[PDB]
């Protein structure tokens, strides 16, 4: 499968790099996208290669979706295209994998109206205004969504989106 | 299984962090052991929680053994108790993964003469004049020591070690 992570600067370094990694192992082609080609740089000051801009990506092109969280949710989530790309990829039924702050993205698109799911605590009420019904467990599976909440769930994060991928 | 990682502060935080989740996810126990229980910080200051002191290890209490990165090897290599563990369970076959400076480690236990494996080429003469052949390759699975070089080979050194827990 072709997946495909959005972020930025200021990402969440294990929560893009640990599962980049994963996915890869697994014979999966992954895709990192953000405002622009080049490098970005995690919280913790690892850096990781952008293959594409926002621009360049067709959401029909790819077969997974997965969302970082950092600091760098908050900025794409300002994004007109970033947000396009997770609307369209979402009520698709594609494997969209969130974790802490990814969720932030998944608001601004507008999608969470009647799902449940989890995030980093300290943004549950912004899901719920969003629509959703927020829990606090380490992984919560509603259909093609799979969320976390921070990177000590990264185990059972990516056991259960792993899953989802053929 | 239950799979043991020696580390101490200033193991590469993503050397020890992602293969903890990764193997986490597969079903086994994993242990984290250093000088005294507490938490270790990395380079990139991720902190870990240490289950163990090496003092309280059984070697034989132990299917399989993980040496990260870093500075850490420089100072684990110098505790005979760590030392000890190591080269038994090297010695009886066990899996064994190393990656980047973790074999410091394996070279004062003393196990290295006649083996093949890789490291950081920052260390390649010290691997040789332990007697092992020194390769350039992502990951090298020499019987039960697999091996690799830096934190872009983690992939590949995952996927060869997670075959051995088979």
């Amino acid at each position: 499968m072709k997946v495909l992570f959005l972020s930025a600067d200021g990402f969440e370094d294990l929560e893009l790099i640990c599962p980049l990694h994963r996915i890869k192992e697994e014979g999966h082609e992954v895709y990192v996208a953000s405002f622009e080609r080049g490098k970005i740089t995690g919280k913790h000051g690892y850096s990781v290669n952008v293959d594409l801009a926002f621009e360049e990506v067709g959401p029909d092109e790819f077969d997974a979706l997965v969302l970082p969280g950092g600091r760098a949710p908050e900025i794409v989530r300002l994004n007109e295209k970033a947000i396009e790309i997770t609307r369209k990829m979402f009520e698709a039924g594609k494997p969209v994998a969130s974790i802490c702050h990814g969720p932030q993205i998944l608001i601004s698109a507008g999608v969470l109206k009647g799902r449940k799911g989890t995030s980093t605590i300290t943004i549950r009420d912004d899901v719920v205004n969003a629509g959703a019904e927020w829990v606090n467990e380490e992984v919560v599976v509603d259909g093609n969504w799979v969320s976390s909440r921070h990177p000590g769930d990264l185990y059972a994060w990516m056991r259960e989106f792993v899953k989802l991928l053929k």
